[PDB]
């Protein structure tokens, strides 16, 4: 499992999201954030590594623009995941 | 030393402090998030490998509602902490 | 690569900036946190493992005060950058 981040230009936020629905990609969090102090959003997902790639992809594909500020994607291990409702488990 | 985060239901805030306080857990980050668009919170905290397991029963028991949206916790690798104050590693 | 969180006073801000950019250090992301509940700001890097050393050193003479609440630095692995305008990785 692979968390994934990626720092986007707000107005972009719609189309990522949709993408990745379109790869039932689920769970998704997304928060403010000032880079370069341009105002930008985070989205975090945490993925299976054979999915890491097709993300990356649609996310790249949804988020360009061809500009210098279209933002970056970061991809770090996570060892577990824990669901609160259920306290169920993968590693 | 691991990275424990916890998207977890605002309102729960209060309750999961009281459990880590209650576990000694010190350090602790928390920021507004949007998740699924439902507002939720972010705890960050990182803790010894021993204390992994303790902690998530804690956050779990402390978060739980039983309903859909009671959030995740995410588990990663830190390899260094370093305290600003002091230096020390 | 790894990614360097720390957790500052909001103040210091300026000062660390400063210092990042004088030892050539680019991309950087910043967000407000609450610590301890006292505002806190996170800032984010992602370096080249030999940097690493050199930008936590850097961080800690610009954010430091010498009391509690100077915060905390996290070192953490990342596998993989992606630059979104060209798709370039590595």
């Amino acid at each position: 499992m692979k968390k994934i981040e990626a720092i986007i230009r707000p107005f972009k936020l719609d189309e990522v999201k949709i993408a990745l629905v379109n790869a039932g990609i689920v769970g998704m969090t997304v928060s403010e954030v000032r880079g370069f102090f341009l105002q930008k959003l985070k989205l975090e997902i945490v993925v299976e590594d054979a999915q890491v790639d097709t993300v990356i992809d649609k996310i790249v594909a949804a988020a360009r623009t061809g500009e210098i500020g279209d933002g970056k994607i970061f991809v770090s291990p996570v060892d577990q995941t824990i669901r609160i409702r259920t306290g169920e488990k993968n590693a």
